[PDB]
């Protein structure tokens, strides 16, 4: 995969630094 998806989503980031902002850590 060229993406990272979000393992709480079906959300695709093109970027890993993405996926950090969009998950924006998490609570684990
Ligand atoms: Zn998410």
């Amino acid at each position: 995969s060229s993406d990272f998806c979000c393992p709480k989503c079906q959300y695709q980031a093109p970027d890993m630094d993405t996926l950090q902002i969009h998950v924006m850590e998490f609570i684990e």
